[PDB]
């Protein structure tokens, strides 16, 4: 069940149908380092980018009467779906984020093993065109380091 997503995860990519959530600067531009069950609600430590410096935050995605789907505050509220996971190699997420009148769909792939990102950059293609998002609207992120200090 959940408690398989437990450990160490590591994130590759996001995508936004608002480019602004995802530039370098965007409220979803941010680094998953480990997740946990508890309750069954999904548990995640991220790492946040902030001017050099990060900041390690704790989220909690709380089951929903929905499989599959959890409710997150982040920057609004989030209905969050776990759309394709392999506990052992990768998980592909969308949120669909409800922000000062604004609503907006965010996807991101995390694998366990960075060696590997390019091997699940295509069923994350795939995915984020099964829910509306075009190619160009994916960012990699093997570019940004930011926080490396903490994604060891
Ligand atoms: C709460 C959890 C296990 C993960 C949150 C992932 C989003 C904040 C990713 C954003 O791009
Ligand atoms: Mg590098």
């Amino acid at each position: 069940g959940l408690e398989e997503l437990s450990g160490r995860w590591h994130s590759v990519a996001l995508a936004s149908n608002k480019s602004d959530l995802i530039k370098p600067w965007g409220h979803f531009r941010v680094f998953i380092h480990s997740m946990s069950a508890k309750d069954g609600n999904l548990h995640g430590d991220i790492l946040i980018p902030q001017d050099g410096q990060c900041e390690k935050v704790s989220l909690t995605a709380f089951k929903t009467a929905t499989s599959n789907k959890f409710d997150l505050e982040y920057w609004g509220h989030n209905d969050l779906y776990l759309a394709e996971v392999d506990p052992k190699s990768y998980l592909i997420l969308y949120m669909i984020n409800q922000y000062n009148d604004d609503t907006s769909l965010v996807a991101h792939l995390m694998v366990r093993d960075l060696s590997r990102q390019q091997d699940f950059l295509p069923a994350f293609e795939s995915v984020c065109e099964d829910i509306g998002l075009h190619k160009d609207q994916i960012v990699v992120l093997s570019d940004d380091d930011r926080c490396q200090g903490s994604r060891d």
